[PDB]
């Protein structure tokens, strides 16, 4: 008889463990532990997110057949940790073997690997086919090229999953349609609302519970609307295929101060924990394409995201190992600065994305990107700081994809390791890409004087200080010739108005 533990990001029924249990025989372990809710201080919205999709996962699988054990957060005997809990059950259950699938994070696999030796029982971990490569595939696909980019791997994903594949050609003869393509945004009015879902019963409890035993975590509760059954996620799901999907590729790079959600799905929350299955979302993208219902350019640019990047993320996260969340190509070493717990800024891009994730516990990509993501670098904050925020602040956020995004492609901590490019930009992408400086107190065509955005002087400090770890980039080649046509005594007060900038950021992180 057998013991079968399911992690919070593995609400499936067909996760990799549940193959093959006998529902009279076996019991399913599920629990809320401390040590999971606080390795780092997350959003209220995600540990209630979580702890609600928890107890709904465990009400469905009891009406279908199975013993299902479930230790709550607050339960009286709690052990506070998967080996803790995992015991009580031993010695209550005694069974003859542990089932469970691989998890996301190293940490825990840390302690996974532990089971066996600490109880004296068979534990059988088993891979997780959620995703498209193995370790081994994508570590053997890695070897024999020492030169990694994302787009040479998607190509192998759409051979290997047939999506968007007119048998051995792409459709429309073009691996990628980047873009059909891009132009500026538009506050379309008439748009659709995205879905919300009124906190139940259960949601509603856990909500309760949340603000009691987390009362200083990062964010605020307010309007909960998160979908935490399988069928409200696949509502999520078919909404965004009708409502949104068409435009995805218009819009996608677009910011707008009054639209936080624009044309994104929104499903990042519900993909990552098993409530939606990412080949699932794929083809339903590809089955409204061969209904008329979406252009080549939003469906092979939404593919491309899923079997694409998050799946090549993954794949990056375990190759590299457990320390490279310490890679510090820029050698930084600045606090992580404090209006980014608190929305507190004049830089009115920062406190819009910044109060949204407050908020919603969500921003979508080009926000996470060129806002909070472009500061943090151009400021030289230490990437281990940045990567606990990125982790901490959003309800969809496990190690495996935020680190990749926060180290790899967001702050180029490993020196372009994962094949991208830096994205460092002045306010001058701000403002073309947004209406954030419309309102905003600052200028983003003065780069000296009061009122210059200092996302300008940042953005050349950064280039200056970091020429010789960057000058041989064909990227940033053109700012650098932008750099030297410039007089002496200007490319002085650019670098002396960036550090008066760096020095109000850190007499603020002293006072705390
Ligand atoms: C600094 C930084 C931190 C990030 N942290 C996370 C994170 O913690 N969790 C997370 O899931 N994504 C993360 N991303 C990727 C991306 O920003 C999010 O997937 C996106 O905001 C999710 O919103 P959505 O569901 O509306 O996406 P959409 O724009 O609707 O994208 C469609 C789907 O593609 C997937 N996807 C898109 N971009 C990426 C990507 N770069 N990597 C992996 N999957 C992707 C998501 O599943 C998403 O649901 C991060 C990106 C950056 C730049
Ligand atoms: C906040 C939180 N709480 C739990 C929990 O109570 N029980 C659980 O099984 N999982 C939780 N998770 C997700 C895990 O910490 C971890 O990030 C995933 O197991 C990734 O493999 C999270 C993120
Ligand atoms: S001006 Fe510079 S600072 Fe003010 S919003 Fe535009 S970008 Fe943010």
């Amino acid at each position: 008889s057998q013991l079968v533990l399911i992690l919070g990001d593995q609400l499936s029924p067909s996760i990799a463990a549940l193959d093959g249990v006998d529902k009279k025989q076996d019991t399913i372990v599920l629990c809320e532990v401390m040590a999971e809710a606080s390795y780092v201080g997350h959003h209220k919205k995600k540990i209630a997110f979580i702890f609600s999709a928890m107890r709904h996962f465990a009400e469905e699988l009891r009406g279908e057949g199975y013993r299902v054990r479930y230790t709550r957060i607050d339960d009286a005997d709690n052990a506070g940790s998967f080996t803790g809990e995992v015991k009580r059950a031993i010695d209550d259950l005694t069974p003859s073997r542990i089932c469970v699938t691989e998890p996301g994070e190293w940490r825990v696999r840390s302690e996974m690997d532990g089971f066996a030796g600490a109880f004296g029982i068979q534990v059988d971990i088993r891979s997780d086919r959620r995703f498209l490569s193995s370790h081994g595939e994508f570590r053997n696909w890695a070897a024999g090229r020492k030169s990694l980019t994302m787009e040479y791997f998607y190509r192998e994903m759409r051979r290997k999953t047939g999506l968007l594949m007119n048998g051995e050609q792409p459709v429309g003869g073009r691996w990628n349609f980047d873009a059909e393509n891009r132009q500026p945004a538009r506050p379309d009015l008439l748009r659709p609302k995205h879905p919300v879902f009124a906190p139940d019963k259960i949601t509603k409890e856990v909500i309760d519970t949340v603000e009691r035993l987390f009362p200083d975590n990062f964010g605020k509760l307010e309007n909960f609307g998160f979908a935490v059954t399988r069928t409200d996620a696949e509502r999520a799901l078919s909404a965004f295929i009708d409502d949104f999907l068409c435009n995805f590729g218009a819009t996608q790079d677009a910011m707008l101060q009054d639209d936080p959600n624009l044309n994104h799905s929104l499903l990042s929350f519900y993909i990552n924990c098993g409530l939606l299955d990412a080949l699932d979302v794929c083809k339903a993208a590809e089955r409204a394409y061969h209904e008329g219902g979406a252009p080549l350019n939003a469906v092979e640019g939404f593919i491309r995201q899923i079997i694409g990047w998050r799946e090549y993320m993954r794949g990056i996260y375990w190759l590299a190992g457990p320390d490279y969340v310490d890679s510090n190509f820029f050698e930084n070493d600045r606090s992580l600065p404090v209006f980014y717990w608190t929305g507190k800024t004049h830089m009115n891009c920062m406190a819009k994305v910044i109060t949204e994730t407050i908020e919603n516990a969500y921003a979508h990509h080009i926000q996470r990107l060129m806002i909070t993501g472009n500061f943090a670098l151009l400021a030289g904050i230490d990437p281990k700081a940045v990567h606990r925020w990125y982790l901490e602040v959003y309800a969809d956020a496990y190690e495996w994809v935020e680190l990749p995004n926060v180290i790899g492609m967001s702050q180029f901590a490993d020196g372009g390791f994962l094949g991208t490019k830096p994205y460092a930009a002045s306010g001058n992408y701000i403002n073309r890409m947004s209406d954030y400086c419309d309102t905003c107190r600052y200028d983003p065509k003065e780069r000296l004087g009061d009122n210059a955005c200092p996302f300008n002087a940042l953005y050349w400090d950064f280039l200056a200080r970091n020429r010789e770890k960057l000058k041989s980039n064909h990227r940033l080649a053109q700012p650098y010739a932008t750099w030297a046509r410039m007089s002496e005594d200007v490319r002085h007060d650019l670098r002396a108005k960036a550090a008066a900038f760096l020095r109000k950021l850190d007499a603020a992180a002293l006072e705390h």
